[PDB]
């Protein structure tokens, strides 16, 4: 019965393989046929790639070490090797086109999510050359999604010495029987065959998948499109910064690049990023995904006045200040993309970009109270049932687990009646007591919410809709401004509440305004639909946030 | 008496002046005398320029309406402006040219540590232009030595109008006699003299500054060279990231840029790189400041095993991993000047380049266990003398503020004699009981060891050392290897202990080495000469690392 999956790089994780383009390249130079081939194997175990492969020597000793013999090799084939020759360009060409062979890496995903061990056992080498960095982010970007990597350079064992085999074994904690192992090296697959290893020699990727499927029984190959990779709280880098003697502002951390600050809604968390985070930071950004002030393990004040627009904002700029970021691109959903375009407006010097889903940009009506416009909606009417403190808190604090199970729901899932909340008395008072499961979350990540809510409840939170007039006073000093740096504005089709409809006049007051929209997309966007908020934030923010 | 100084920013903490350029490019471009600087303000309490300072307006919205008026001053003065001319072009070439007044800041960092309050209090706009960021840095720099930043567009008030000047007396929470003003107009000069304010008309700095030291007392012209700008520990952003079960790292991070990971020394902290940090993210880099295993916020195991070379790189592959980079700067001292030559050899494709001070690189002996070596050196009998668990422990654990008060010394300083350690019983048995403060440390900044060193102590700490055995085993794996990525060995004249001569044969194990020397430097290299420290870096960061 198996239980372990090992997979080669070369060849198997990635594609194409680098061994594969000695061949090519002396196709290519009209060069003898196998040339540059022996000249890579010169020596066998005693050569200068058994000593490479074992973290002996490092690869930039190894480049001489292979033009010595490329020369001994064309030598005995009474040829010679043209003016241009070079065996850095070729493996620097050759590392650079090797890319992640996706389908395989879904395949080793799948089996890890039905309660594999997955590893990576590849030969492999020490990589100090100019252009190492490239590798490095294709290993890391590997290696993440497997519980080990096994590295001939690092164990000074290497394919196909039986002691690598044993030490994989010892490292699974399994016997040969429980374990699959894929290799596009038949000399290679050979020794884990011989300790009774179920062995898949790889040429093609579908025949691979097909003959792993029909090994373990688990649909591999044609199975749906996979949800982004989430992100596993106690995983990441945590960041605290006091913004103010009683105001600390907590965020996780991920990736290297331009600054790019995310802002969730009511009532959210970091958490509500988890399939953007590992996204974006592959897109070459530094995320910064932030417990907004009254979250999680930022602090909670419990005055009304500590949410207004003017003082999240101020503080906003203060985190800047205290991490030494100049910028950072700022996206926002819910009240976290109101935030992020009065950030626009009042700090455009501080904001490289700026990003909402689902909340509109609407200028402050001066002629115009701001209950008088809530009331002037029927969708607004829970705002009006969040006004008196106390009120909503014992609801929502009530009981966690049904609060955000009856929250967290898809357009065609929703429990919750927002017409006339004040007039039947609450919220959740149509809902169920145990409401089901969303298809949009887990269990665990319900508990994930609940746990973070213990801490300081729904006061904070409620406080951010407790500043209508404030806010309303400090928007109207704006009204003659209007937003010129590079914007985006997401659309979600089924969000009831921030409809579509509500953004048609931002053009006014945002004239190169870039847009984005989402079909069948409700009001919690991000794990509603994460692929599609990726794939516009990833082509908008390499386009215009950079 | 004196008790507060503001300090306008164009024309007095800043320059050239932005308005000065007026005249310039009308001087520049042969257009009539004046004009340019008429349609700048052009309305006065009611144009275009009042509209963009009180913040009505961005910067971007107000440049077609400087046109407009362009025209209009060209129109009576009956000329016309070229072809190629742009107000877009002319202020983007000023503001970059803008330069903080190095002097002028030094005057107000010196009246703020005499116990002053100290502000900016200027006339600006709302930033909305492509090239933003310039100014944005500028700013931040700036802001961060005062107590308070007043900017017209934020308070909707303006100079000369005295209701900014009340708000700048409320503000400050003084009297006007209690405030000197400096401001390079007149006219804005006049309403804090008319509220009885200690006014100043800078023109030239000199003049300027010596009007500001006749008028409060304290020399701030010809002063000596000040210290680089040091952390206030709770001003900064505090990072944690769990890199196996029982083992989370603290970190300290400032800045933007390719990411530099300092490495601190035995017994030190983050807080040894104080001086380096704000200099280097000043640079443009991202800083990540280590607690080091055992350390200060970080995990401290008791297992001697924990702190192996091995385990301690490995754990900060694993550091990289879960924050999401592919690499890092890698600079150490002391123990952590050995992990990052460590981290070179074992992982290259992590570093982006190593740099080191003191530690030299001396590849492992294969022929002679490390006991033997130690005992080779008169200077390293304080290594046999931390290898008992428990001794040293007692004697560095049992008065910690006369630990770093007898360490924590310079070249000309000592109380500690370095000979026969074991012999004499232990490391303080010669140094008083109560020793004098060293000339590099305050008070405080004792304190601030003694308070990290409370949480675990001398335990982790002094495990670095007793790995001899380990450490040297697995150091020999890379006796064929070179190091071939960029690498800097920073040596320090007045080092008894890691003295420049044991670095002299790093040339054949690192063949590019770059170097750097600090004369009049002790073993606290970073606390000793911190200025050269920074230069050095900076330097080798901008040619070498990027
Ligand atoms: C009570 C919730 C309902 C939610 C839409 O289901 C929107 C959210 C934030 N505006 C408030
Ligand atoms: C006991 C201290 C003395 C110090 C030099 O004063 C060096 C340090 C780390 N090698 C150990």
């Amino acid at each position: 019965t198996l239980r372990a999956a090992v997979f080669d790089l070369d060849g198997v994780l990635a594609l194409p393989a680098v061994f594969g383009v000695l061949g090519r390249t002396e196709e290519a130079l009209a060069l003898p046929r196998g040339l540059l081939n022996d000249a890579f194997q010169k020596g066998g175990p005693e050569g200068a790639t058994t000593r490479l492969m074992k973290g002996e020597i490092t690869l930039s000793q190894w480049i001489p070490l292979m033009e010595e013999n490329c020369r001994k090799c064309s030598e005995t084939a009474k040829v010679c090797l043209p003016k241009n020759f070079s065996i850095k360009e070729i493996f620097d060409k050759a590392i650079s086109a090797r890319k992640i062979n996706r389908p395989m890496l879904q395949a080793a995903l799948m089996l890890r999510k039905k309660g594999f061990t997955t590893a990576i056992l590849t030969n492999t080498w020490l990589d100090d050359r100019a252009e190492r960095d490239g590798l490095a982010q294709l290993m890391c970007e590997l290696k993440m999604h497997f519980d080990f990597l096994i590295e001939s350079c690092q164990v000074g064992m290497v394919k196909p010495e039986p002691q690598i085999y044993k030490f994989l074994l010892d490292t699974l904690k399994a016997s040969p029987s429980e374990v699959v192992f894929l290799d596009d090296i038949g000399a290679n697959l050979k020794p884990a065959r011989d300790l009774g290893m179920v062995t898949i020699l790889v040429q093609d990727t579908d025949t691979a998948l097909k003959e792993l499927e029909k090994v373990t029984g688990i649909q591999l190959l044609n199975t749906p499109a996979p949800l982004p990779t989430s992100c596993n709280p106690s995983d990441m880098s945590h960041g605290y910064v006091t913004v103010k003697p009683r105001v600390r502002l907590h965020f996780v951390e991920l990736g290297s690049g331009p600054a790019v600050c995310l802002c969730h809604g009511f009532p959210e968390s970091w958490y509500s990023w988890r399939y953007q985070i590992p996204a974006l930071a592959q897109a070459g950004y530094r995320v910064l995904a932030m417990d907004m002030k009254g979250y999680g393990e930022s602090s909670a004040p419990p005055e009304i006045e500590e949410y207004c627009m003017e003082v999240l904002c101020k503080e906003m700029v203060t985190f800047l200040d205290k991490l030494g970021l100049s910028q950072a691109v700022f996206i926002g959903h819910d009240w976290g993309g109101m935030l992020v375009w009065y950030m626009a407006l009042f700090y455009p010097e501080r904001v490289r970009a700026v990003a909402s889903l689902n909340t509109p940009f609407i200028p402050a009506n001066p002629n115009m109270s701001p209950l008088e416009s809530i009331k002037a909606n029927p969708v607004f009417d829970y705002q009006l049932y969040f006004q008196e403190p106390g009120v909503a808190e014992a609801e929502l604090e009530q009981n966690l687990s049904r609060t955000f199970k009856s929250l967290f729901r898809a357009s065609d899932e929703s429990v919750l009646s927002m017409h006339k909340v004040c007039e039947a008395g609450g919220l959740f008072v149509n809902s169920p007591e145990e409401p089901s499961l969303s298809r949009m979350v887990t269990e665990e990540e319900i508990q994930f919410y609940v746990q973070q809510f213990k801490k300081s409840g729904f006061r904070g939170p409620l406080n951010w809709y407790r500043n209508m007039e404030r806010n309303w006073k400090w928007a109207c000093k704006s009204l003659g401004r209007k937003i010129l740096i590079p914007a985006l504005m997401v659309t979600a089709e089924k969000d009831f509440v921030l409809v579509p409809q509500m953004s048609q006049h931002m053009e006014d007051w945002i004239p190169h305004l870039k847009r984005g929209h989402i079909e069948d997309c409700g009001h919690w966007t991000q794990m509603d639909k994460p692929t599609e908020v990726n794939q516009i934030l990833i082509k908008w923010l390499d386009s215009d946030a950079r």
